[PDB]
């Protein structure tokens, strides 16, 4: 059977000797929104990059604005309406939201 | 002065590509004789004066 295993941790941070390892990355994509302000984060951080995987798992893209950077893939679903789990763009350009 | 830096980097003293439409809302700030803006891979915005 297959067996999937994480890997590389040159970034994950710790709490002994070497607090963090870095602060930006490359081309993100599937991170928690905390490391996007260098605010307080939380350990929940890595709970988010699970998830957002487990839905593309089930559907195969992101759980938002697919191929979107990142950059404007935040504002547009800054609120993010509680428990929503999608949102992509209609044909028409347009947003709909939705936690099913 | 945009063209000397372009003769060096070979793109735009700041968003290249980017249409000076919103290339201008996106520059208004410059940090203090700032001569680079380009986008992260992640589509985000840096600047810098180097």
């Amino acid at each position: 059977k297959i067996i999937h295993k994480i890997i590389d941790l040159g970034y994950a941070k710790d709490v002994d000797q070497g607090e963090l390892c870095t602060e930006f990355v490359g081309t993100l994509q599937y991170l928690a929104p905390e490391l996007f302000e260098n605010k307080p984060y939380t350990a929940t951080v890595d709970y988010w990059s699970f998830g957002t995987m487990v839905f593309e798992c089930i559907a195969g893209y992101r759980p938002f604005l697919h191929h979107l950077q990142p950059f404007t893939w935040h504002e547009k679903i800054k609120k993010k309406d509680p428990k929503c789990i999608f949102a992509c763009e209609e044909m028409s350009g347009e947003v709909r939201f939705s936690s099913h």
